[PDB]
């Protein structure tokens, strides 16, 4: 079989928290269950001089009564073991937004161009995950090149969640 236990999921390695930091742009998602944010989606990634990496994230998204919104998100990451793994807490600037704790993962990155990110939210008993999301971000809100979809593309292969992506549309929602 092709291995989809979260557990042996290869992340970037010797992830590097400077080098990421900055602007990238959400190109396409894969959703959980539930809320989640649907387009527009932008984030900035900061890291302070003592290497704590943080986060905001600007999207739309409705509300459990359908009603639209910008969602201003912050979120402020723990180091593991693994360079590339980390937990994320996060909350957004308005009180009715959702709050929680997700795994967030570096699948991949060349950290001017792309980067593959993975949570999962709720592991299957044999190991697999029965919740997840994933993101894919570009440095340049375009397209990519044909080379880089191919390596996102394995990528999104190694989560077992090829074919389960959703382009994110951006025309200014929340600016
Ligand atoms: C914080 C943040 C992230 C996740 C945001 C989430 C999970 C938003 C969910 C918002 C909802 C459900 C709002 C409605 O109440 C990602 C991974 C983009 C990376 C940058 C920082």
């Amino acid at each position: 079989e092709r291995d989809c236990r979260v557990s042996s999921f290869r992340v970037k390695e010797n992830f590097d928290k400077a080098r990421f930091a900055g602007t990238w742009y959400a190109m396409a998602k894969k959703d959980p269950e539930g809320l989640f944010l649907q387009d527009n989606i932008v984030a900035e990634f900061s890291v302070d001089e003592n290497g704590h990496m943080s986060a905001t994230a600007k999207g739309r998204v409705r509300l459990l009564n359908n009603w639209d919104v910008c969602a201003d998100m912050v979120g402020t990451f723990t180091d593991t073991e693994d360079p590339a793994k980390f937990k994320m807490k996060y909350w957004g600037v308005a009180s009715f937004l959702q709050k929680g704790n997700d795994d967030h993962w570096i699948i991949d990155t060349d950290y001017e161009t792309f980067a593959v990110q993975y949570s999962c939210r709720l592991l299957n008993l044999d190991g697999t995950c029965a919740d997840s999301y994933s993101f894919v971000f570009a440095r340049d809100p375009s397209g990519f090149s044909p080379e880089v979809q191919k390596i996102v593309r394995q990528r999104q292969e190694e989560l077992c969640l090829a074919r389960q992506y959703r382009l994110i549309p951006h025309n200014g929602y929340c600016d």
